């Protein structure tokens, strides 16, 4: 069958073990998450301008009664219910948050004459809804300052729902960010963007229903609001180690924590309230050193040290600690302990992964050997809801030693679709492998079943019996998973094995924010090597609006670009505003039109830029993951 | 049997294919490598002070006749013979190199009154031997300037064979390096050091004999000299983009290429000779983006761009191009082409890996899909002797997307020693798996055999039949490998499967150069978590010779350290020179003695530092790789 199955006896038993192993009697988070509530609006529904729906929570009504569901890990169920504590809250005097309107929180700090707003959610409609809630409960006041705590779309993406460019231009609104915001806001999402976004469908569970056999939570929030991605550039950057400022009479200390959860990030200390806003360094979960959708491995050592610096600078004096995800902590001794343990969590993960690695434990083993000590294991905010000890330990190991385990048996591996037929043959053929795998399934050996049956799937991708057993086993693993990403991934893979992948199926602000060099780097990634083979051309590119020149050199099937160089020998020189180049690439405009408008001038051979663009391919979104290519 | 086998018919056929596919008629490198030879001394043998042998080449006499050996890839054999072109050479007027005295080259540039020396080989004895050769052939002159081209031990390691500290102290010798040398010289070799050095035994083939069924070459040189590792700190750093200097009347342009082959590296342009020294950005082979022994993935995009910057700055004017490995290129048009193609090699590798990845091709497949275009494939300096297209394409993919393929079948994998029994069972048991694997072996399917028989090895590590077949198959892959690291690794793995791993079995200058923060980071990696569990202590550490204070905080089984902080609440305060702390850790001294000498003062609880040190474990070098733990 093609539908979700009940949790097996083995999965049920695994959930009871979770209950035996974790501190469910510690219910203090339920108090914390309701503390200071001003309004929880009754039927949240946020729509976008084009009529699409950005966010709603009605889907999670099944969680409200608190009754345990064996298709959900009970530790994950606990988090899922706590993340449903949404609405407008007071953190401290003149400090509020709107939580559960998006993946992240949005913070409103009362100024003498207006608000200082920290972060802006993922899309303008959710930010605007949050602001409207604030206005209704607390009174309407202008926003004079918007601060980006760090460079991720769930923090800067809704900025246009709060402010417009003319308010920035007139100086009515400042935008404050850590130095390195603009580079960090775009870079890592670009060159490998289609791969990352497709893989993220699994981690976010975008094709799953909301429900007990579907998506239930996203660890740091319910999920990501859907809508246009906005971004307005900072007018003031916090440099070096940080800075002390006064904003509309309120004193702010910014502590830059470069290269932890984001390349550009800062904590915020508010001495008048003794309130510490920990960016996304410290949330209600272990975070990602490595995000499954795919990016570079983060530095656990620097992350751990930056938390210790916060602890040393502010920990002694903090009365409340709050975050850009999840809920606050009140009281100095609690806050000190949370900081200490989070510092030591990332620290232990790092140091002990390398301790094992130095003993010869490989990237293929470390997750099955590394275990937190009780002092770190037994806090709810250290649980692997977003990150996991398992995939993080692997990541630290991969950061230091790479993907290769050291064993030359694995140095030149056959692609799995090329080794699959032989695995299957050696195992007695498809029916015999299925027979053996079903017996393994009936002993609950799901981690093994998904390994071996995946071989049959890759040998015989249209074998329905193998797809359905693989899916069943993956599902049970998803039911079992404490980690929301893991859960979403397993259930998504079962979904695609049962149903197949979608047959039926870019932000202008993001493009504007991309450095020109990176834009040409991406066009080089698009280059179709067959079309480029044996060609050679070069183009001088002049961009007067931004005062930058590039030299583009196509040769040996590689597109090169260099900032601030021109060649007397280039075959063509193209003058074009970056803003117009952007419009061209977003297909808001044609090349011919820009000529006619006096916006795209050319000397030399006028065909070369057209010829280069004609060499660029595109990528299909819905690539195969759990089977080989159709 | 336990001894190397003949190349099989299939391996022989693979070598003939190599000959059919690669441009062996292009023999110009043989001219290049002999050009300007002044002396090749007849029986090179370099000894260390303790009586050990640092370097000799008699082992490779089998290569001298040029006759093809089917146990060696003929493209690798070609490189192996070219790397045997050792001795003292002229590059251009007043510019010489000693090649083949170590893995790297050492360069002597004639000053008005002395030598400027670029790099220093791996150990003092090989440098000193090189210098003595120079003195005999060209006359004895003092060295006034030593330059480190980049931060690797094969470049700075022999410096004490050329100069002593008092010559530095008096200002008779300057030492010039790129900014970031001292950090780069140590950092990446530390935290994961034992794992990297053990794994390197394979890549370097340290247990193999020199000979046709053993080690034959190390791509960028013959091999690494063995001896003490020296390092003296730079007295002058080249900052920013680079610098123009005159040294003993000779004009030098330094072009910093930070973050390519090393974090701190620079090319050198000598306008008087029109001579371009390309550091290790450009060598006689494709280089590592990822070195098998294990380190972080290098940035192919920046590497490619830095070569293009060199090409644009100097390429137009260069008459000779030479390197810190391998041999020079003469003539402007040849030099331009080599730069272009190397730029596009790293560029193509990068862009096309991501092109495929954006199509859904995973880290498990990309090496079997990515192929260089003919213009890059068909040059000898683009061959994968040191790096490979295969392991590099995987590395670029791992840099951008990580180790995880996106398929949740592989998200929570059983350790191989835990899945092995089940693979073996499913395949009919050990004899049946062996029976099938031998038939596969007899069709030449060695890449498959080493995958499947490795499963039997990990299930049954004392199964001699499985070890010996695994070894045989690995060996044939080593015979076949164009890459010297791959070859050494396969042959080393066969060696350990047949013979078992060694039962019978630190630089003071390196330790001195390590940043104190990193030293305490490493001690944290050593922390035995069982011994630390439930303990908490803190220590103020004061280091007067270096004017630095640290705060050490042990808690939650994690050792923390913070530069420039002290705590009034620390349980102990220890004052100690860094130099004395180093001696302590190198066991050149005892803690008690330093007290008695007035060099280690303490207040507060005097036991805490001792207690912390007693929690630190150590690592065994000779860990198991090709089998599970004995
Ligand atoms: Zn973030
Ligand atoms: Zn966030
Ligand atoms: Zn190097
Ligand atoms: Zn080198």
């Amino acid at each position: 069958t093609t539908a979700p199955k009940p949790p097996s006896a083995f999965t049920v038993e695994a959930q009871r073990r979770v209950e035996a192993e974790l501190p469910f009697a510690d219910r203090a988070d339920f108090e914390r998450a309701d503390r200071g509530l001003i309004r929880r609006p009754e039927r949240l529904l946020i729509r976008n301008p084009d009529g699409s729906v950005a966010w709603q929570l009605g889907g999670y009504d099944f969680l409200l009664d608190g009754k345990p569901r064996d298709s959900i890990n009970p530790s994950l169920q606990r988090q899922a219910l706590l993340n449903l504590k949404y609405g407008l809250f007071e953190v401290a005097e003149g400090i509020y948050q709107v939580r559960g309107f998006d993946l992240a929180n949005i913070t409103f700090i009362r100024g003498d004459s207006g608000w200082i707003v920290v972060d802006t959610l993922t899309t303008p409609a959710t930010a605007r809804a949050a602001y409207e809630l604030v206005s209704r409960e607390l009174g309407e006041r202008p926003i004079r300052t918007v601060i980006y705590s760090h460079a991720h779309a769930d923090h800067f993406g809704g900025v246009r729902g709060l402010v417009e460019p003319q308010q920035v231009a007139s100086g009515a609104v400042q935008i404050i960010a850590p130095a390195g915001f603009m580079e960090a806001a775009i870079k890592e999402n670009v060159l490998a963007g289609n791969a990352m976004m497709r893989r993220a469908t699994y981690q976010y569970g975008t094709q799953l229903p909301k429900g007990p056999q579907g998506q239930v939570d996203m660890a740091i929030g319910k999920g990501l609001a859907r809508g246009p991605l906005s971004l307005l550039a900072p007018t003031r950057l916090i440099e070096g180690e940080g800075e002390d400022l006064v904003l509309d009479g309120v004193p702010f200390t910014f502590q830059n924590t470069p290269g932890t959860e984001s390349p550009a990030e800062m904590n915020i200390w508010l001495p008048r309230q003794k309130a510490l806003l920990m960016a996304e360094n410290v949330v209600g979960t272990l975070h990602n050193l490595y995000t499954l959708r795919g990016a570079e491995v983060r530095d656990a050592l620097g992350w751990s040290k930056y938390i210790n610096q916060a602890l040393h600078r502010f920990g002694r004096q903090a009365e409340v600690m709050f975050a850009v995800h999840n809920w606050p902590r009140w009281g100095n001794a609690e806050i000190v302990e949370v900081l200490e343990k989070q510092r030591d969590l990332y620290g232990y993960l790092h140091d002990q992964t390398l301790h094992l690695a130095n003993q010869g434990v490989t990237i293929g083993q470390v997750h099955n050997r590394l275990r937190l000590p009780p002092s770190l294991d037994q806090e709810w905010y250290d649980r692997g809801y977003h990150g996991s000890v398992s995939h993080n330990a692997r990541a630290v190991l991969n950061r230091y030693l790479g993907y290769y385990d050291g064993n030359p048996a694995t140095l030149d591996p056959l692609s799995p679709e090329d080794s699959a037929g032989r695995y299957v043959e050696y195992m007695g053929g498809a029916e015999r492998l299925l027979e053996q795998a079903r017996a393994s399934y009936a002993r609950g050996e799901y981690r093994w079943v998904v390994e071996v049956v995946n071989r049959l799937v890759f040998a015989e991708p249209d074998n329905r019996a193998a797809r359905e057993l693989q899916a069943d086993a993956l599902e049970q693993l998803g039911y079992q998973a404490e980690n929301a990403g893991w859960r979403n991934s397993y259930l998504s893979a079962a979904y695609e094995l049962r149903h197949g992948v979608p047959r039926d199926q870019g932000s202008a602000d993001a493009l504007a924010a991309m450095d020109t060099g990176l834009l040409f780097d991406y066009l080089g990634v698009r280059l179709d090597a067959g079309a480029a083979e044996g060609k050679a051309l070069s183009i001088n590119l002049r961009l007067p609006d931004i005062g930058e020149n590039y030299l583009l050199e196509l040769k040996n099937s590689h597109l090169n670009n260099l900032r601030g160089v021109q060649s007397e020998d280039a075959g063509q020189t193209v003058s074009i505003d970056r803003a117009d180049l952007n419009r061209l690439l977003l297909k808001e405009v044609s090349a011919v039109r820009l000529v006619f408008e006096g916006k795209l001038k050319s000397s030399g051979n006028p065909l070369l830029l057209g010829q280069l663009f004609g060499m660029l391919g595109d990528f299909d979104f819905w690539f195969d993951i759990v089977t080989p290519a159709a």
